[PDB]
């Protein structure tokens, strides 16, 4: 199930066509009114840009414009799929060759923070075996006011990461991590983007950079 604007059932031989025929298939888990994924899709013809997320109204403008013509601006190679990570359908098990989560909100920004199992579950799901997951965080969120999503728990830093349990929890789930980091001064351009601020305005903000690699579940502490 996806959208064209309207939204409408996917042709299971037409979902198996475009993955055999793309180089590199790219799942965006949260993709707001996904400018970004579109974007990508320009930058990448021959990609299958993958965009999830529940509320698929929020992404009808980028579906409109990805719907036009080669010569107006139209992004054959996008995908946007209605859906939550916790209950992503089975067809898009396994598709992933990377998985990124960009500045996420609400249940998937708390799931990933707390590593709930649902989500971690889910972002695991899609992704085929050697896949980088790429989380991004903006460090803004922990400043008032802060985000009810978020407002009661602590702030989450490379260090926190590890005491929390959040490396071991990631691991167990099939996500071993590889880089954790602050990367202050970043750009949003470069990981955020929608279709009401503009490109090249300059603004930046410090980044909390995860990268893991799927792995095999079930790998717990002792
Ligand atoms: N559990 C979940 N699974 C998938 N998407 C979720 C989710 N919970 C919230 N989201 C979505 O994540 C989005 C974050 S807004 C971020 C948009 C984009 N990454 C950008 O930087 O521009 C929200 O629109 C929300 O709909």
């Amino acid at each position: 199930v996806l959208a064209g604007k309207k939204l409408t059932d996917l042709d299971p031989d037409e979902w198996a066509k475009a993955q055999a025929s793309a180089e590199r298939i790219l799942v965006d888990v949260g993709t707001g009114d996904a400018r970004t994924a579109y974007r990508q899709a320009i930058a990448h013809p021959e990609w299958l840009v993958v965009g999830v997320d529940p509320a698929w109204q929020r992404m009808t403008e980028t579906a409109v414009r990805a719907a036009r013509k080669p010569a107006k601006g139209g992004a054959p190679n996008l995908v946007l799929v209605s859906s939550a990570i916790e209950t992503v359908p089975a067809a898009l098990h396994g598709v992933a060759d990377e998985v990124m989560v960009l500045m996420p909100w609400g249940k998937l920004l708390r799931g990933v923070v707390l590593g709930e199992a649902d989500v971690l579950s889910g972002l695991r799901a899609v992704a085929k075996p050697g896949a980088p997951l790429e989380i991004s965080i903006g460090t803004s969120i922990w400043r008032e006011p802060i985000p009810l999503e978020i407002r009661d728990l602590p702030e989450l830093t490379p260090e926190t990461v590890v005491s929390t349990g959040l490396t071991d929890r990631l691991a167990a789930l099939g996500w071993q991590v590889a880089d954790v980091r602050l990367v202050p001064h970043t750009d949003l351009d470069t990981i955020s983007s929608s279709w009401a601020r503009r490109l090249g305005s300059g603004a930046t903000e410090t980044v909390l950079h995860l990268r893991a690699v799927a792995v095999d579940p079930r790998d717990p502490v002792g």
